[PDB]
């Protein structure tokens, strides 16, 4: 994953929402071993209302190069997060990846 560079990452995934609006783009940002989501960039800067604890939470990644990932944290969980393409996903798999190989805590 993260290597020499910055390990920083920040976008927007895919989140289900309901079957009558489909899909909504929400902002995440991984920073410090966090996830956090915010409603926009400029929504960043006002402070985090909540965020994903990596370190708590599981990205779910096996092989298959592509844009699907799930996020689950024991308690609130259910986030699917989907990136642009499998490209754009690989950029969250390089920070959020990075996380899953060897997590701390009680994991699966």
């Amino acid at each position: 994953g993260p290597l020499g560079s910055p390990e920083f990452m920040e976008g927007v995934l895919y989140k289900w929402t309901n079957y009558l609006t489909g899909w909504q783009p929400r902002w995440f940002v991984l920073d410090n071993g966090i996830l956090s989501y915010y409603d926009s960039q400029d929504d960043v800067c006002k402070g985090s209302k909540g965020s994903i604890k990596m370190a708590v939470c599981e990205i779910k990644v096996h092989s298959a190069d592509n844009t699907r990932m799930e996020l689950i944290i024991p308690g609130e969980q259910h986030f699917y997060m989907k990136a642009v393409n499998a490209a754009e996903r690989q950029r969250w798999l390089v920070a959020l990846g990075s996380s899953k190989a060897s997590l701390t805590d009680t994991r699966t």
